[PDB]
């Protein structure tokens, strides 16, 4: 009697799970919104903007109309190698963004010290791949927020360690590994030689020099005792346990709400697998919400949910999409896009600005939101699924993405827009104010910027 | 000199063969129609209506427009496991229908007794997968009928054992294995403890308790001597020998005639592989032909061919399709569908009824057809390819499928239609008669039913 | 710590490389056009017209509109086996054409003798696959020419050995292996029994009978010392080293210029993988350029580049495409196609003829082109990607392809067209001259042929 080998793990639920971290896939938490949970862990923030500032070159006529395809190919080739390292070292990749990848090792407080050693070794091996990234590491308390409505879900991690991992990454230069102050306080200092960072309490890792009898392979195996989903046994040849998920309609109903409908259409083999890799004109509406206090989801969770409920209703009118949400220094940011593939509407510029002002006016009145700021920028951006086969996400990359992001931070409390949006809106000129030009990070020659003042005085 | 490993078995002819049993793939019989052949074997009828009555839940708004995709995913996950068991135990899966799967072990008469033991063990292992199916087993003489024209082919198995396997399956409750009276007469009673079935000559298998020195693995190997196509040797890791078919234009020309053109288009990579999984509105025209004598293909074969020739010409006018043909208790049934994906026409309801009446009038005059009955029902049905990667078939599932099927049996000798068809036809009301409402199996609240009386008195 | 196995080699750059020989993939030569290089090697010309004269049968109504699909399936099944033999024996497949496959073993002059032995054994093993091809072998100096513009590239091999391999193949009968005179002069005569060819200096291989202590496996291994890209070590299970190419935007930019945009669209998963396999009506414009001297790229290279520059500008107006370029007996031939899938225009016939006359008039004035001849033929041709998964090319096959090719050779110095083109052009009849009918190889009943004389006297 024969024993044919199994082949089939390529179910829709597995394809959906590629777009999500284990934090969500195996979370099995309540469907109430907002949902908040609390834990401890180590965060790794890998800055990949050496690789993503290349989107300019790929718009060149040299690439003969295959710019988007070449860009996603070379990006995924390099990001895939980073992903594999994170996953084999036991990390859960939470999110991809144009300029970064955030990973989490969730553990009980008593194992933080040893897990930081694992994460530092992982970091050093990532830098070894490119002998061009910057790595910030943090550790400590982490809060998770899940918000959404009956058809869509989003999640965020928040807290001091999340803020810390961003600050640490910003301090880093090429090939640096920077530990947040609490990570350095928590780590095993017998193992790692550091140096101080000027004017900073964070530290830079110079060396991982373990004691004479230390065996990293045996140490790592001991650490896998605390990793709930590390592929093992019969499945030790897989990068993710999620690769083994089996059909389960209740679970798939839950997980699909995190993924854009156009991606679900490709997952269902109802759209060509390359339709979503494109250089295309879009309008970015980057919404920033600032609170009094950054690291307490119990106060900001309800506010973000209330904002989200209004944002989704405004965007739906114009097939706008929330591509990503981020949280830093008591600012929660929504990266909204008008014009994604198959979602284009006429008067995109006008409607982007009217939607921004609607969001601005509503969210300004939401309890506990202190300031709303919105940047609106329009131009050619790269869109596509970025990452590894087993862990990837739809992402947008481009100068206009970075411009809208810097505008909402450098011009707080107002709706701003770039010259493309201003000139191509069908709105009267006195609806706008020409702004002073500010030197903004990563922005060279943004063009004239405007405040959308709106229809009345 | 290198020895690269072979990879390629994914030819069109192999993809086509997934949709067909070995009875056809390796049949190499005449192209004359009708064709009849005669043999002996064991039939297994696995009732999967615990799984297919779920189509209701998947039309719920809870599934956010991915009902069809979730349904085919979970169905195929469970049906695939049944298929693998049947195939490793040496069976040939003849047909899939919404509510069942029919498999055949064809053998010489002298090996029936031992093959029934194999099939009973297979049955018990299928029930073990779900520790929700019902299994009927029959054995004896089996006739095969192949009918069609120059471009399309269909096949049927007929005879007392085919009738027996249906009756046995109907007697079964969840987790039962029921042996037809001839199967019990033919089987190895030293091996299996049975109990009587009230008012029935069939029996229920309680236990497979073989003698002290019995080794099932060695017994099965001896039984593979009589299985012409059991994967073996270099190919012992395959579920089907058909996986190894090599291009052969004359054979592919023959096999493609059994498969719908929309499926061939997907096989040829000219249509997206998920286009055919849909919840869509269709009209089912379920045609039943009753003969004087059920189990003699020599008399009914020519009649079915003559009917088919007319049915295909009527359907072609409106891109109707024969999805399945079945044979029971001297009734041959055609499951016809108007509105399959890419085959929709306007006035579908009117044309369904006019086509039914045309079929009715013609087939009523075919020699040896005693009664024609046609049920017409319209609504949302699931359509998609159901089964295992190596053995699957396009199938339709839904309350309206079951309703049309019950209508042709409970209202024999006439054309009947449901309320959706009546209300949405463009035909005058006096073309119809409102019928008494009958309690019908599996039908709850069918709605008012009508006879299509037709244009004149 | 787990060690998952690598899976991913299916990058766009790898898919592109399937369409190209190693001569180009690993060439890393200048982007100047024309580019010429010079080397030595052994050529094998495998004539597959036993297999490709079948396109007639597959247009029959017997194939029920799946003629193209069945044809490409059976062709690729047989051609794939030839390709695998060539590749394992160390050859580089340069080109596929309807009626042939050309392969190259490039080596230093001192290793020619031993490589010819390898190539003869390869040839005999190819004939063993079909126990229906004809094989010609040549050896000696080979020139390579690369021509094109900033977006498209084409290459050719030229010289006496290239002419020789064609002549040798023409002399061959079914199952023959014919050695060109220089190949016989260069080979190891202790190894191979030959017989003379009537009126020819070429020879036919009767037998490969090596000396008593000869071990072909050990001999082949010694010969792999001179094969730069023979898959080895960790990659000894691959047919091509190109299967391991990694993303490299500068290299992909270079390689894509050799591949049609419709193929690139399929490679990018933006078109269905079977869209390009079709039986469709096209117009073939077969352009032949004859020079004074055939085997010196230094003189003919600049002329072909100048012609190409004009040809591409004329074709672009009507989405005509260069499908293949060939070089024989100081004739360089361009196989141009109007009407490829997704490239159809109205008045295709008129524009084909006007484009031919434009090309004729320009190329007739190019320095060192002695004669231009153009054949124009219109009808149903097979189009599709022909070859092995790892080495394949888009190809056109059909009686009208062969007719246009014979017309440009049998009617030199003029533009000729077939009856379909003449009757369906919108041009006046006195623009044409009815020609004497010539008996042409492989052409039976071409129909009346015409010279396109053009608008004035």
């Amino acid at each position: 009697m024969n024993t044919p080998k199994e082949e089939f793990q390529d179910w829709p639920i597995v394809r959906i799970a590629a777009h999500l971290p284990d934090l969500i896939v195996y979370g099995h938490f309540s469907p109430e919104r907002p949902f908040m949970d609390y834990f401890d862990g180590v965060l790794m923030f890998v800055d990949i903007s050496g690789f993503t500032a290349m989107t300019e070159k790929f718009s060149s006529a040299m690439y003969m109309d295959r710019g988007a395809e070449q860009l996603v190919e070379i990006l995924n080739y390099h990001i895939s190698a980073i992903v594999e390292k994170v996953l084999i070292f036991g990390g859960d990749i939470l999110k991809f963004a144009g300029d970064a990848l955030l990973a989490l090792w969730r553990v009980e407080r008593k194992q933080l010290k040893n897990i930081i050693t694992v994460v530092i070794k992982c970091s050093l091996e990532i830098h070894g791949l490119f002998e061009r990234v910057k790595i910030g590491l943090a550790a400590g308390h982490i809060s998770m927020l899940v918000f959404g409505d009956e058809t869509h879900s989003h999640f965020l991690v928040i807290g001091q360690a999340v803020d810390d991992v961003r600050l640490a990454q910003n301090m880093a230069q090429m090939n640096d590994v920077i530990l947040s102050p609490n990570c350095w306080q928590l780590c095993d200092r017998s193992m790692i030689e550091i140096e101080s960072v000027p004017d900073q309490r964070a530290v830079k890792v110079n060396f991982l020099k373990p004691p004479p009898n230390f065996n990293f392979d045996e140490f790592f195996t001991k650490c896998t005792t605390f990793m709930h989903y590390y592929p093992s046994g019969e499945h030790k040849n897989l990068l993710r346990l999620a690769c083994t998920l089996k059909p389960d309609p209740e679970l798939e109903m839950s997980l699909q709400k995190y993924v854009m409908e156009s991606i679900l259409k490709q997952i269902d083999n109802k759209q060509l697998q390359g339709y979503l890799s494109e250089l295309r004109p879009v309008t970015i509406v980057f919404v920033n919400l600032m609170f009094e206090d950054q690291d307490k989801a119990e106060e900001i969770g309800p506010a973000i949910q209330d904002a989200y409920m209004h944002i989704t209703s405004v965007l739906k009118i114009f097939q706008g999409q929330i591509n990503k949400v981020f949280m830093f220094d008591k600012g929660c940011s929504f990266l909204c896009v008008f014009g994604f593939p198959g979602e284009k509407v006429p008067d995109e510029l006008t409607h982007a600005l009217e939607c921004a002002m609607d969001i601005f006016d509503f969210c300004s009145q939401v309890h506990k939101i202190q300031t709303v700021s919105i940047g609106v920028a329009s131009g050619i951006v790269f869109c596509g699924i970025v990452g590894h086969t087993v862990r990837h996400e739809y992402t947008v990359i481009g100068q206009k993405v970075n411009l809208a992001a810097r505008m909402m931070m450098y011009y707080p409390g107002i709706v701003t827009c770039d010259s493309v949006t201003y000139n191509g809106s069908n709105l009267p000129a006195y609806f706008f104010k020409e702004l002073p030009k500010k030197v903004m990070k990563g922005v060279a020659d943004s063009g004239p910027l405007y405040q959308y003042w709106g229809r009345t005085e």
